[PDB]
């Protein structure tokens, strides 16, 4: 629980914790919270923001595949927990096990998994729909039946659930949202008996209709304190509280003449009498070549990027000599200076979910709770 | 270990093996190869790739930073490695007791060290010189003195080394590299004694002047069989052969009709009637989201990425129907066609440096060597 390179990512878990209870207070009160934790919760850390949602009033957890769930059994979560993606039918008394629903959308899956399985404990599963997403899901009246049918044969086979996702969720215009909307509605009739647990919510949807969630929603980006797209913030019901920043620290400060040069391919000169700072960051981190151009804080200024980054390191143009060991904060706010993850998405030219997930294992984080650090983790320490 | 969804990347430690075993053939006896491992591997797995390149000839190990270096030695490594990244004045105990080389290039960073360490262990330090590069390194003749003088005091430092960094060796032109080279062997004079290592070479300043890598070279991308640049594939004195791999299995297919739309945004709208499958792959992977519009291997042919790319599934356009668990390659050979991690940077519009070490742990790397499955490590 220690680390030996001055960079590090710190997350605020008592940003998280308010952005679910503000979520609790917003929702019915018979309307349960999904804590959408996958990709080591979009980056942040998956059994720490776990236990802060379920503080915070969520009761059930979500991940994208069966190695995810499992390590949160592993690190002592007990909380129901359901696979949104694929699995294998080999892998179902695994996971019956291990009390960890599953997603299903074909017959032939269940086919396989009915040949394997023969109890005693029983697997929950979630009857995927796809209502214009194109991704997971039935689409035909027929194939739902059968999936009903298959689920009903097996003595230890239970529907628990059915679900949906939108496309168009966070967009201000909600045409299409409207529609898969109404197909999903459709589209439930087709069973002949309603499941304990109808969802089809993420945090665009149940943000901006809370109304319209039925009995359980799954929410994500949200939680982490980032908006579902820039377009909706103003629609926003309470103010969300960003839970993730980047540091580092310079680690060389040195003055250039004028006509040296810096980083891989010599692409930077300095013109002028300047002050260049090394800081140990680079795209093995996740601040990918592409931020080239960006610029960082030290000192609460903004300095500027100079040259191409490199895997472990990049440079950056100092206002002037600072001490090695100063600051420097690549997502964060220092002084009145602020780079929030949309600002580093809209250079790199992609949404926020995309930053934190690529900010690799490589960088600790550290836990905050109760505006003190709770504990370190280090992916690769000892 | 074992995983429990259809993605996994493949690395060929054979090729690695070979890479560098052709290198041990074209240096003199006395010229060290120092792989390069940071970044666990270049994404390709520390402990595997130096146990590897250790058997294929290599005698020490290089590392970013401390933490990377303590974990090849608490997964067995006892070789010497070097931490070429800055370190903490108060971590000097921690890398001499567990013999880790450190890079030094600050006179204030040996004085804080001095008046924190006293031994028992010696420290290993190798100097660095910034002849070009404006990354890390001393500049001047009087730092330089300054750091060898606290160095020959202290009874337990000791500096085993000198080097530098090229910034341009990958170019054909060689003005700038010719630049560096000549100041280098300016600045060593500074020194009262050249010091048992002397090294400055990288993947290609030793495969293009094998003759001037001086005792030691630190042998990195090229160890993986990829080419520093496209401009030097021409001038290598032997074929690299790729060590990475990455492929996942249709986990669902579907026929879509004219009109319907694909993944967030609904970016995509189908023209006729076309047949879709979905591979659990996303961003999350590394498989970033610029990545749409690529083209993938199924059944031997090209399929495009259809839709925006999803944080943990994506979208492929299938030559007709096929059965879910079909294999899906992403970066490799499938029959008649490969996709090389050149390929996959080229699409993204940066280099192959970058690629393997953005494939995230999230995935499983399943190692084969002798053409043998030899370990599977997930990092979940
Ligand atoms: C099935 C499912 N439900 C809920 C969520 C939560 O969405 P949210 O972070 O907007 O609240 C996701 C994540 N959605 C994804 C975002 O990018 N790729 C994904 O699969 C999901 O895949
Ligand atoms: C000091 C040092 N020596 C040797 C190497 C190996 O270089 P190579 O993979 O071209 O053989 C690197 C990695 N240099 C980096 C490559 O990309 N960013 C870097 O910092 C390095 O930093």
């Amino acid at each position: 629980n220690d680390f030996h390179r001055d960079t590090w990512a710190e997350v605020d878990l008592d940003a998280i914790y308010d952005n679910v209870e503000n979520l609790r207070r917003l929702l019915p009160d018979d309307t349960h919270i999904m804590a959408v934790v996958k990709a080591n919760a979009y980056g942040h850390g998956d059994v720490q923001v776990a236990r802060t949602a379920l503080e915070a009033g969520a009761s059930r957890l979500a991940v994208a595949f069966l190695d995810e769930a499992l390590a949160l059994r592993e690190k002592g979560i007990e909380a129901p927990i359901l696979v949104l993606g694929a699995s294998r039918p080999a892998d179902a008394a695994l996971a019956a096990q291990q009390r960890i629903a599953l997603t299903v959308f074909r017959s032939d899956w269940l086919e396989e998994a009915s040949a394997l399985y023969s109890g005693p404990f029983p697997i929950h599963f979630h009857l995927k729909m796809d209502t214009g997403m194109g991704r997971l899901g039935v689409k035909d009246e027929e194939e739902t039946k059968r999936i009903v049918a298959l689920i009903e044969r097996h003595p230890h086979f239970v529907l628990e659930g059915l679900y949906t996702h939108f496309a168009t969720a966070d967009e201000v215009n909600t045409d299409y949202f409207s529609y898969q909307y109404t197909r999903f509605l459709h589209m439930l009739e087709w069973l002949p008996s309603r499941p304990p647990l109808v969802h089809c919510a993420n945090s665009a949807a149940s943000l901006r209709f809370p109304d319209r969630t039925f009995n359980m929603v799954r929410f994500g980006i949200a939680m982490y304190g980032l908006a579902p797209s820039p377009g909706i913030k103003p629609l926003l019901p309470y103010p969300l509280k960003e839970a993730f920043s980047l540091h580092s620290r310079l680690v060389h400060v040195k003055k250039l003449q004028p006509g040296e040069k810096v980083s891989f391919g010599a692409t930077y000169t300095a013109q002028t009498e300047e002050w260049i700072g090394t800081i140990p960051i680079g795209y093995a981190d996740g601040w990918l070549r592409r931020l080239q151009h960006f610029h960082v804080l030290v000192d609460g200024q903004k300095a500027p990027i100079v040259g191409r980054i490199c895997m472990d390191q990049c440079m950056i143009r100092l206002p002037g000599p600072l001490p090695v060991g100063t600051k420097v904060t690549l997502i964060g706010r220092q002084g009145d200076e602020v780079i929030s993850i949309d600002d580093v998405a809209r250079h790199l030219e992609t949404i926020n979910y995309e930053v934190p997930c690529t900010i690799s294992y490589r960088v600790p984080r550290i836990f905050f709770r109760h505006k003190r650090i709770m504990e370190v983790r280090n992916a690769i320490g000892r």
